[PDB]
């Protein structure tokens, strides 16, 4: 079995259960002062996690060097993390990968802050292809064009990227959530991190801001991270981290097919972010 089907959504086989998903959706309370990072896989989740954690530490890498992403911002749906986050007081820093139909319903009646990271779905496809083939054995790997077809038909972890992205950015103009793109993070870096500083209320000044940028660059973040693969292919999430790698993978035919499927599965989607 490639996936575990929970609420009509394909999940990874390990780390997730239906009962937990249901509980998280129906009973986990999102408290007004909470702040949650919500992404789709291979959109730059580790990058944004590190962005936020370096903003909070004002550039001091020590925390992100000593810890992994799930220790800093525990994923709500991940494992039995909900027990921990329920049995914890104060303002909580959490993360998530679910589409809105599975996000905790309580959040829709609160001023909890949510940062939604989006990426060009083609680069998302490419990053996922490389990462999921990254450490499988040659015979058991997935050829490019069948992974491409599976992505276009929603046979991907946490369901269709189109449904996920559409449902999440349909709430964009709410005050308590803001969307931002991996491309924005890659080229309009300083403006973007200052905007998320505004949104999170975290005050940060000169020097510390230069520190954050330097520490969030791909190269030295990669050196940091290679310093632990119990639940991730630790060696393999830092691939090359540019924008537009899909042009090196998509044939013209595949690009036209992708644009077509994008235009009926996400007709109500403007690409101003990319
Ligand atoms: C196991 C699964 C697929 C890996 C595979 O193809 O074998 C991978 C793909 C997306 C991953 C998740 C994403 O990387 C986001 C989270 C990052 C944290 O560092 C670990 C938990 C975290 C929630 C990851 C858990 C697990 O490693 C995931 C769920
Ligand atoms: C994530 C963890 C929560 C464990 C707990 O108390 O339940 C706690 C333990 C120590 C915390 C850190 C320490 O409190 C020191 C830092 C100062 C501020 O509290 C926020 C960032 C700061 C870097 C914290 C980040 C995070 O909240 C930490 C790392
Ligand atoms: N500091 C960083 N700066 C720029 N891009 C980064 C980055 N860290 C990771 N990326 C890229 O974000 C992708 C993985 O995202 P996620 O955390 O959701 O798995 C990868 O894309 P690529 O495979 O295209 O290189 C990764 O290289």
């Amino acid at each position: 079995d490639e996936f575990l089907w929970i609420e009509g959504i394909p999940f990874p086989t390990v780390y997730y259960s239906q009962e937990i998903i249901r509980e998280v959706r129906d009973r986990f309370v999102v408290r007004d002062e909470d702040t949650i990072i919500v992404t789709y896989p291979k959109s730059g989740t580790h990058w944004l996690n590190e962005i936020v954690c370096l903003i909070l530490t004002k550039g001091d890498p020590t925390w992100v060097q000593s810890t992994i992403a799930n220790e800093r911002t525990p994923w709500i749906e991940f494992e039995n993390n909900y027990r921990i986050l329920n049995s914890k007081e104060g303002p909580r820093l959490m993360a998530s990968l679910l589409p809105i139909q599975l996000f905790p319903k309580s959040f829709f009646s609160s001023k909890a802050k949510v940062i939604y990271l989006i990426r060009n779905p083609r680069d998302v496809l490419v990053s996922g292809y490389h990462y999921f083939n990254a450490l499988k054995q040659g015979k058991e790997q997935v050829p490019w064009k069948i992974y491409f077809e599976n992505f276009l038909q929603g046979k991907s972890y946490f369901g269709s990227w189109f449904e996920h992205a559409c449902g999440w950015i349909s709430l964009r103009k709410r005050e308590n959530i803001l969307v931002l793109s991996y491309e924005q993070l890659k080229k309009d870096t300083r403006n973007t991190i200052k905007k998320i500083c505004e949104f999170l209320g975290e005050n940060l000044e000169s020097g510390e801001l230069e520190l954050v940028l330097k520490n969030i660059s791909f190269q030295i973040m990669k050196e940091r991270m290679i310093s632990l693969s119990n639940i991730e292919k630790h060696e393999f999430i830092m691939r090359k981290g540019i924008t537009g790698d899909w042009k090196n993978h998509f044939t013209v035919a595949q690009a036209e097919a992708f644009d077509k499927a994008f235009q009926e599965k996400a007709a109500d989607f403007p690409q101003e972010l990319f």
